[PDB]
């Protein structure tokens, strides 16, 4: 909690790294995901697999959308 007013906010995907074995695809460059123990990455807040780098170029607003 806190002592005030909020407004607007915005929150980056948490994405975490995750092995598994299955057919990833991302929800921005719309690409397959070719990895071995790194395989892409995985948001633990909104649930959404995206590549290293395709990660931060997703919006910062998790929960929100
Ligand atoms: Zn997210
Ligand atoms: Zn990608």
């Amino acid at each position: 909690g806190s002592s005030g007013s909020s407004g607007k906010i915005d929150m980056p995907h948490r994405f975490k790294v995750y092995n598994y074995k299955s057919p990833t695809f991302c929800e921005h460059c719309g690409t397959l995901l070719w990895g071995l123990a790194r395989q892409g990455l995985k948001c633990d807040a909104c649930g959404m697999n995206v590549h290293h780098r395709c990660q931060t170029k997703v919006a910062n607003l998790c929960g929100i959308n």
